[PDB]
């Protein structure tokens, strides 16, 4: 019970105080997509950084012709206090790449071009409605709520030009921009911010409460449960113990199907406990295939609950290096296949919609910008699908032991020396139904060693983040 | 700053399980105030627990006579599933000891009694509205908070008698009725519970929020500002504290006034800052004479605050001996000052209504039940004059290092050994205008050691309330 609780953490939302009103000194840098300027709120911003900000105007995504650029302005207009990008609201996806919103593969290419011109101002990435923060607030954007995990790992990887990320109001009214030339003037440590009406609130890290024993207000399982990358390590369990729950009929999906490694024992295992078992062949970020997987469910067992557990972590790369191909395949069953997901379903009354996350879009890793955020969209949608009265669950898990990605031993090592230990399966599982029951949205699950993750993560630049988690306070004493 | 946030405390309700739907299976005993019965909630309950429960009449304030009573009724009608208070419904003042609410005698006398008999029952005292549980509740009798003040240490004290306190709803129909019954059936280690329309809440004490500079907008300090207890140790740093944030005028009181030990060199230090300075000699609990001290405030200062620091700590009791004078003495600089401290300024819209409670309060403290009830009340008073829409804010300290009560060193080293460490009067200071600068309406200030506190508290006893402080749950994994 407690062993369960404690894997469980929670983001949450803490007003901070309100910045000076002074703007900055020096000039800004403010960074727009051309085809993309139109909202509402990029105007807005625009006019409170004022007229004597610099303009740059990132087209396509040619990173050699930007860092031509940014040195050329560099050297015609001198230092900047710092560098504000818009691109956020380029929420279309890039034309090359079917699963990498364009405005996030421009700000991989502005961090890329800034380090190669050398203006290391401060960079800041604005969102509007890529975070739910405070009660009742409503993430509109899950898109732009992927350039989050993004930029919690420039934090790590460049943290010395790394300036954060602010998410601003529907309305940037004349308080909300106060805030925000406020907060670019100075931030006070704090670098993961959201600008709403009733004040700044900044990006907090918690231990969950303990669960109440005996207070789930979990559906039965029942029917047709589909769990996306169901042959794999993860979801392999996962479909173990829905079956043990009630599920009728569990389909399993990835890439390979029945030819996946170990398909056919994991067919055999369901079966013995009584359940109806399809193994489908297809990429989830193919929307027919998925539809015709759901048409054809058996009018006995409709679908009730889908468990996302399709995705990869490899060929991933530093922020320096990272290509948009390389991005593209990293959100190609996260991004793509999660908004299959919630498009096909939302109309079906489900009473589980469970994606499957990682501490990498929690609180960021260096060396895998694109894994965090493609699971920092996942994250996002959850929230995005409770405005709209759907359910939804996140869970970020932390390190699997036995099963799955993690179970190398040179990857696992690395893992413990930063202190993200490798979770036993019947406690991340048990976990997981914790948070079932109680029904979260969003939830960690992770077992941490504390005094080897704090000093680690804080090592180059403190964390706000953190300041909640007593055990990080603690290490850092 | 951080560290002055380190030592803000709030308490919260949380959700927890709807309970079971049998009634116990033993019998109930209910014990009623024979004079007080008339109210509502009382009928409700009784018809909630049924026919077959056995009433007990307490009449008066005899331990003696109650003892051989309940030895009786044990003797004729066999052991108990529980006994059931409804006391709390007395809220007239004793006859006999004006600054003691009967039912909160009469509850006292019966945690004796049943001692004194041998029955073992666990003891549930109801109220109705004496907590504010959930948004927007309204905490209607803070007489009858005072009870929750003295449930808490009968806790501690007789931890295997003691069943808890539950708070009734406005209207207890049928739902609130099985949620009662259900909770005397089985209260799932629970002992501090609201029953509302919503559900059932229980008490939780969590970390405060962050300061935020000028959220609650508290007013400049301006004008005339009382503090009560002026003379003594909290209330002279509270008054220089006053005088350097630009009071024109501190009127103190106590009951010696000017002949307080060192009150001529406290005025020569508020005065050597700029400041008017009154010495009363006042009775707290006297009406008249504060009548006569508002009266003849200048038209120039005018009353903007009060701070109530007047207080006695000593001749307090354990549970199984406090009489009802040691309880009168306890109460009186608390209950009956308060109260005529919001009778006289409830229409004189002040900027600062603030009352100084204690841990003791918050928790319990085994040895202090008059104490902790009459500290209760404070913490009850400001949730009612809340939502009457005045100000108050209630400041539950923990041990102040310097100055003050606690500064003797035998009572400093038993509640370092249980880890309730001792404030420098900066500090707490500092975490008191974080408070006010939020405006807070009720908060804990107390430096712990939660590794030390933890275990001594939840020795004899688990502790719901501790669940959602992660540093107390880490002490006791
Ligand atoms: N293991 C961990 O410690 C950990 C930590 C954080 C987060 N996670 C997340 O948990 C989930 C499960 O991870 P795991 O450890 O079980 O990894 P795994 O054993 O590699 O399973 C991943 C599954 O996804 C499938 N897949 C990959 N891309 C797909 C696509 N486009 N369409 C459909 N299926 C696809 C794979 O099969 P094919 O290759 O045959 O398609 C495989 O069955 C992943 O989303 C991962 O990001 C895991
Ligand atoms: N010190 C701590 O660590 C701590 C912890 C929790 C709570 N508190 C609370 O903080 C407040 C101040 O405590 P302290 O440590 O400053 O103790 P203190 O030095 O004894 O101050 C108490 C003051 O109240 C006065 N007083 C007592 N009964 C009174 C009455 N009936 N009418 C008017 N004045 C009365 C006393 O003077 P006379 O005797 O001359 O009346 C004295 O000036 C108290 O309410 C106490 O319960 C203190
Ligand atoms: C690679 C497989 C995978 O799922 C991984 C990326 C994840 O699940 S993320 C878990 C690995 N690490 C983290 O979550 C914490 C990264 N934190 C760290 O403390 C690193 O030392 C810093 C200093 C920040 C450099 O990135
Ligand atoms: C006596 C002066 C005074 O103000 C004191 C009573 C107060 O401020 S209350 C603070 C003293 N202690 C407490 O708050 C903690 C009580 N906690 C404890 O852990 C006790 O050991 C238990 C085991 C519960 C028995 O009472």
């Amino acid at each position: 019970g407690s062993h369960m609780d404690a894997l469980r953490y929670h983001i949450e939302w803490n007003r901070v105080a309100e910045p000076g009103t002074a703007r900055p000194a020096g000039r800004l840098l403010a960074v727009i997509s051309p085809d993309h300027a139109g909202a509402p709120w990029v105007t807005a911003v625009l006019d409170a950084l004022g007229p004597d900000t610099v303009r740059f105007e990132a087209k396509g995504t040619d990173r050699a012709a930007w860092a031509a650029q940014l040195a050329q302005l560099r050297e015609d207009e001198g230092e900047f206090h710092a560098v504000v990008s818009l691109l956020a609201a380029a929420e279309a996806l890039h034309t090359d790449h079917g699963s990498v919103p364009l405005g996030l593969a421009q700000t991989l290419l502005l961090a890329q071009a800034l380090g190669d011109a050398g203006l290391t101002a401060p960079l800041w990435c604005l969102t509007r409605g890529g975070v739910a923060a405070g009660r009742g607030d409503v993430l509109s954007s899950p898109v732009q709520g992927a350039l989050w995990g993004l930029g919690r790992v420039i934090g790590l990887e460049h943290p010395d030009r790394w300036g954060g990320l602010i998410d601003l109001p529907e309305t940037v009214d004349t308080r909300a921009a106060a805030r925000l030339t406020g907060l670019l003037a100075d931030a006070g440590g704090e670098d993961q911010l959201a600008i709403r009406g009733s004040g700044v609130l900044a990006r907090r890290l918690a231990h969950a409460a303990p669960a109440v024993p005996g207070s789930g207000k979990r559906p039965p399982v029942h029917g047709s449960v589909l769990v996306t990358g169901g042959t794999g390590g993860i979801g392999g369990r996962v479909a173990r113990r829905l079956a043990e729950q009630g599920a009728a009929h569990l389909v399993l999906t990835s890439r390979r199907g029945a030819d996946a490694p170990g398909a056919a024992e994991l067919r055999a295992e369901l079966e013995q406990l009584g359940v109806r078992v399809t193994i489908a062949a297809c990429d989830a970020a193919d929307r027919e295939a998925l539809a015709a997987l759901l048409a054809e469910l058996p009018e006995d067992a409709p679908l009730t609950a889908v468990f996302h557990s399709a995705g990869v972590a490899h060929d991933d790369a530093p922020v320096a290096d990272l290509t948009l191909g390389q991005l593209d395949a990293l959100m190609r069953a996260k991004l793509t296949a999660a908004r299959h997901l919630h498009e096909l379903t939302a109309d079906l009354d489900l009473d589980a919609f469970v994606l499957f996350s990682s501490t990498a879009a929690v609180w960021g890793s260096g060396g895998h910008p694109g894994y965090a955020a493609a699971n920092a969209y996942l994250d996002a949608l959850a929230e995005h699908r409770r405005s709209l009265g759907l359910t939804a669950s996140s869970v970020a898990w932390g390190t699997w032991g036995e099963v799955g990605m993690a179970t190398d031993p040179e990857v696992h090592d690395r893992l413990v020396r930063q202190g993200v230990l490798a979770m036993e399966p019947e406690h991340a599982l048990g976990a997981l139904d914790q948070m079932l029951e109680n029904d979260d949205t969003a939830a960690a699950i992770t077992l941490m060693d504390w005094e080897m993750f704090a000093p680690a993560f804080t090592a180059n630049r403190p964390s706000a983040l953190l300041s909640t988690v007593p055990e990080a306070v603690s290490a850092l004493s």
